[PDB]
């Protein structure tokens, strides 16, 4: 599809089976959802954002849907304020920005 | 044109007579850039995502060229890593997400 900015560019996302809300985020280097339980292990890894760093479980070659778009890849899970899908998913579902 | 997001969509942009180099961020509802006295009145804002707070400078009806697009609105100031143009200018230029 083709999504103007005059709202945020949320989308529903599939996760470990489980639908949620995420925020399509090209400012995002990395993928970056609210604590959850996902299945398998994880590693402990640090992110930093607008406000600083903080800790998140970090899940690789996970799958995830978005907006009706497969992709498999690095998951951070953590406190972040906002489930945000950063640029190393939305290059897998061919996103590019237009103007 | 057409922004891949294989790596940072950053642009140059105009802003107070200066050229700085800031990204297209549709995770960004408002545009963020770092330090600069900009001259006129301004209103004191914190603004969050991952990792907390900072504080800012609000400054309105700034004018700003994104890639030879115009436009004029908000711009907070601060101690921001980063400089993020965000969706109340990307609309103004035109610009969408598409996949
Ligand atoms: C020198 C480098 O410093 P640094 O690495 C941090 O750099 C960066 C910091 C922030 C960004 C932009 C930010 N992206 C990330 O947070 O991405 C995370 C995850 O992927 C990684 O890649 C980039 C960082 C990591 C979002 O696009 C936009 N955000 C909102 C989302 C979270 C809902 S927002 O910025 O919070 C914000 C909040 C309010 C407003 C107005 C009020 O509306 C405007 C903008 C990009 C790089 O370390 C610092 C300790």
């Amino acid at each position: 599809p083709q999504i103007t900015l005059w709202k945020r560019p949320l989308v529903t996302i599939k996760i470990g089976g489980q639908l949620k809300e995420a925020l399509l985020d090209t400012g995002a280097d990395d993928t970056v959802l609210e604590e959850m339980n996902l299945p398998g292990r994880w590693k402990p890894k640090m992110i930093g954002g607008i406000g600083g760093f903080i800790k998140v479980r970090q899940y690789d070659q996970i799958l995830i849907e978005i907006c009706g778009h497969k992709a498999i890849g690095t998951v951070l899970v953590g406190p972040t304020p906002v489930n945000v899908i950063g640029r190393n998913l939305l290059t897998q579902i061919g996103c590019t920005l237009n103007f």
